[PDB]
């Protein structure tokens, strides 16, 4: 996140943590993700495509810090790892860039709902919110381009939704940018997500229900002029996710 402010998790429960284990005992932080039911983790295909063994990878609910405990945080093992088939990377754009991670624990179980760790509410069908609304992003991703080492607190910053027509305008994306796609930014461009915030969530209130409205995707650079995030549009995989989850 290049701007926006610290966080802790409590301000953001449904936000996972995603790490893969290295050979040599290693462990790195890979993206974000979001916990929209007990079970299940919703992130994006682009993180674990290259790496695609479930067993290398640990989740964890309810953590502040990139390399330390938070209180009451929980562990997790990826039990199913679902990447969606027709994930495909261009230059830029990353298409059905969206995922599903069934957790566990070593005893074998979900998510234990409490204080600071929650489930996130999945968008209803057609109803996203207009261009203009200011919507959520967290993360552990970059802060600055030129960083090469990630925060070691949480970080949020709030974004405001561009429309499609705006987005494929030539100094932004051009046609790379489908209807399948959300673009967000800072009006200033002083503020969005980065590398290292792909798979994480883009949260909207929308009739006064806070919404899993997007899934941090791509972008041409971070906090760049006519550059937004872009973000899956979650609404548009609402079959996908529910074909998946059982
Ligand atoms: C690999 O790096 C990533 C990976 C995912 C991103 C996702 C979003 C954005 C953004 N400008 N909001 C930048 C991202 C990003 O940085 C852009 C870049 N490397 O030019």
């Amino acid at each position: 996140i290049i701007g926006g402010e610290f966080t802790t998790i409590e301000n953001q429960p449904w936000f996972a943590a995603i790490y893969r284990r290295h050979r040599g005992g290693s462990v790195t932080y890979v993206c974000g993700g979001s916990l929209i039911s007990p079970c299940w983790v919703i992130s994006a295909t682009h993180c674990f495509i290259d790496y695609p063994k479930k067993e290398d990878y640990i989740v964890y609910l309810g953590r502040s810090r990139l390399n330390s405990n938070t209180q009451g945080e929980m562990k997790f093992e990826v039990e199913n790892l679902i990447l969606h088939k027709d994930y495909s990377a261009d230059t830029l754009a990353h298409h059905n860039d969206i995922a599903l991670l069934k957790i566990r624990s070593k005893e074998g179980r979900c998510a234990q709902p409490s204080r600071t760790i929650q489930t996130i509410a999945l968008p209803s069908m057609y109803n996203d919110p207009q261009f203009g609304t200011s919507c959520e992003i967290t993360g552990f991703g970059k802060e600055q381009s030129t960083d090469y080492l990630y925060p070691e607190q949480l970080k949020m910053t709030v974004v405001k939704l561009i429309s499609h027509r705006e987005c494929q305008q030539p100094h932004y994306y051009g046609s790379e940018v489908t209807t399948k796609m959300l673009c967000a930014a800072d009006p200033q461009w002083k503020t969005d997500s980065c590398q290292g915030d792909s798979g994480g969530p883009l949260v909207c209130s929308l009739q006064g229900r806070m919404t899993l409205t997007g899934i941090v995707s791509w972008g041409r650079g971070c906090a760049l002029k006519d550059k937004p995030g872009v973000y899956t549009r979650v609404s548009h995989f609402l079959p996908w996710i529910r074909s998946h989850t059982k």
